[PDB]
């Protein structure tokens, strides 16, 4: 049946959970879904009940998704509450260390310093900040408030054990854990900031704004981001200790029945959400607050798929409450480098014992798999095209090096010479070969500048058909694809017009014009390129377009180029930055111009001679530049990605 079992963990939630299910009856058609309520004796005993296919849904604090998601639980998040209106809608809070102005000290510099705490197990004011710090703390580690105590000379921690470590309520004696200590709470913690008592401040992104309503005010303040540099207090999107979901419905990973929850949980808010005022009320009860959802809720939101729980909770968080669970501390080390294929695979592998094992190798199955687990440490280090940095960007990985070839590499439009018609401000109901959709070349240039002139991003209306490998497979911008069976239009190699080669090969066998980069018609002709369809072709009988509306030859791209391309990129993780730099730079001042392929362009492009540090270009906007970034902006309005939905839907 089309059944979602809800589990409650009080009799209170299983009466709600019977009141939902009853109304839920009247307002569905028979086809649609229902309620069943499941009552256990804790939020754990939900999860394993969900776990254990005796039930499917129960919403969860952070901690909680944490706890759901390891095995043998394997659970993750299917729907999200939201608080507030819609544009700006409050799904996360941001936990941030507050700071005076000029008290000069960064967060690897809090030894020694006073700290105020909303509370002794409070998330933002404890779990997180301490989380992160667990392996600065002097050992023993345990009892963990012995260890903090003898980590910040002095601190209001409320609810912490004064009597056997009374150094955590120096800054609030006592330690009280109720308002009518003047330093607990969100208010209490950061009124200890202000008030001069302490030096740093665990509380909320929105503690400080709640608390002082004059910007003057609030600029004697700033925030300590992990990179140990600080930023003014409105950047918290950028300067944070971790990212957390206020209440997150979670189900099983495989075979959860994410759908039918959604389903239920979507018509469930019309008919009886915020504002919508029956005489049952999702968010609220005459039985108490907060049962099997928030009381603030204004609604939900469907968690995107790409998403697990890892990527929900975010790096940061991770980091901080696997160090509280696990206390696991160690003694640069190795780089795990990420491969898309077996023949990347071979390769790192062999990177990997040619060098001491300072290079390791994990490999996954698409690019976007790689990039998720630079995000979440399963992996360190890639190299990508512009486009594929932008993603990683907006997932929140910086590039450390740049590929170098000789501002970096033309993005070009091929035409074939005969046809001498075809000029840039033309090609309205033409046939295009591109790269692959979201790549430099083949697309966020050209379809850049295009967009520029037809004020939408729907090509496959512009163009007559094509071929655009990562295209929806029924879009005239697959029907030139040339990949048989489930590889027609994959942006893989397993489709021969795929990357600036196939799409050459493309504009030779099918198409009108090919966007692809200024050497890739010299490398595919006069024989270099052996194969049948390249080997008996001529760099003379094919010409480039370009902007002013003229048309010149292949050699002669430095006045006939579409736009300059941001070079291919490493990126990683903030806190791997220094460490990649180090290791890479020292295998290639070795294994440089003294980068093969036993296949062709493996890892890095090869031809890349050295790897490039950015010096202040070390963020997507700054290293892909201001044009380039407008451009990408109007064409995610288009855009397929799974990543980038996921990615966005933590970062609008
Ligand atoms: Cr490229």
């Amino acid at each position: 049946d089309k059944t979602v079992r809800w589990c409650a963990v009080s009799e209170h939630e299983a009466t709600k959970c019977q009141s939902f299910r009853d109304h839920m009856k009247s307002v569905i058609p028979s086809d649609g879904p229902s309620v069943a309520c499941v009552k256990k004796a804790s939020y754990l005993d939900c999860i394993r009940a969900i776990a254990a296919n005796e039930a499917d849904a129960v919403t969860l604090d952070a901690g909680l998704v944490y706890d759901a998601y390891l095995a043998p639980n394997n659970l993750k998040p299917v729907v999200a509450e939201f608080y507030g209106s819609k544009e700006d809608p409050q799904t996360f809070y941001y936990a941030v260390a507050v700071v005076k102005k000029d008290s000069g000290f960064q967060m690897n510099q809090l030894r020694g310093k006073k700290s105020c705490h909303t509370g002794l197990g409070r998330s933002a004011g404890w779990n997180i900040p301490i989380g992160l710090l667990y392996c600065d703390l002097p050992e023993p580690r345990k009892p963990l408030e012995k260890a903090v105590a003898n980590f910040f000379s002095g601190s209001c921690a409320p609810c912490a054990d004064g009597t056997d470590f009374p150094q955590l309520c120096q800054l609030c004696p006592g330690c009280g854990c109720s308002t009518l200590n003047q330093y607990f709470g969100y208010s209490g913690a950061f009124k200890c900031l202000k008030d001069g008592a302490g030096d740093v401040a665990f509380v909320k992104h929105s503690t400080i704004f709640e608390n002082l309503a004059n910007k003057a005010d609030r600029d004697q303040y700033e925030l300590l981001c992990l990179d140990n540099t600080r930023k003014p207090v409105d950047e918290y999107k950028d300067c944070h200790l971790a990212q957390v979901p206020s209440h997150t419905v979670v189900a099983r990973s495989i075979g959860g029945k994410e759908d039918l929850i959604w389903e239920l949980l979507n018509q469930a808010q019309e008919h009886f959400g915020k504002d919508k005022s029956k005489e049952f009320q999702l968010f609220s009860s005459p039985h108490g607050k907060d049962l099997l959802f928030k009381d603030s809720a204004h609604g939900f939101l469907k968690v995107p798929p790409r998403m697990d729980a890892k990527m929900y909770l975010g790096y940061e968080y991770v980091t901080a409450i696997r160090n509280l669970r696990e206390g696991t501390c160690p003694e640069c080390k190795p780089v795990k480098w990420c491969a898309l294929s077996h023949h990347e695979r071979l390769k790192c592998d062999e990177w990997s014992v040619n060098s001491v094992g300072k290079i390791e190798c994990v490999s996954a199955e698409t690019t976007e798999d790689c990039i998720a687990k630079i995000m979440n440490g399963e992996a360190d280090a890639m190299s990508l095209d512009g486009g594929f940095v932008y993603i990683a960007g907006k997932c929140g990985l910086v590039p450390v090096l740049a590929e170098n070839y000789n501002a970096g590499y033309f993005a070009v439009a091929v035409v074939k010479k005969s046809a001498s018609d075809l000029t840039w401000d033309n090609l309205k109901g033409k046939k295009s070969c591109h790269t692959a959709v979201g790549r430099t070349a083949g697309w966020n240039i050209p379809m850049g500048l295009l967009y520029n002139k037809i004020n939408h991003c729907r090509f496959d209306e512009f163009f007559s058909e094509g071929c655009a490998p990562g295209s929806k497979k029924d879009s005239s911008l697959c029907k030139l694809c040339m990949g048989s069976g489930l590889n027609l239009c994959e942006p893989n190699n397993k489709e021969g017009y795929y990357g600036y080669t196939g799409a050459f090969r493309c504009l030779v066998e099918k198409g009108d014009v090919a966007f692809v980069k200024h050497q890739t018609v010299p490398q595919n002709t006069g024989g270099k390129n052996p194969d049948p369809w390249a080997k008996n072709l001529n760099e003379k009988d094919y010409e480039l377009l370009c902007l002013d509306g003229t048309r010149k030859p292949v050699e002669e791209y430095a006045n006939c180029h579409l736009a300059r391309a941001p070079n291919h990129a490493v990126v990683t993780r903030k806190d791997k930055e220094a460490c990649v730099h180090k290791i890479l730079r020292q295998q290639q001042h070795l294994f440089g111009s003294n980068f093969r392929s036993e296949t062709k362009d493996l890892l890095f492009r090869d031809d890349t001679v050295c790897l490039a540090k950015l010096h202040d270009r070390n963020t997507y906007e700054k290293y892909l530049g201001e044009e380039y970034v407008k451009a990408v902006g109007n064409l995610r309005k288009c855009s397929t990605s799974s990543l980038l939905e996921a990615c966005t839907f933590r970062r609008p």
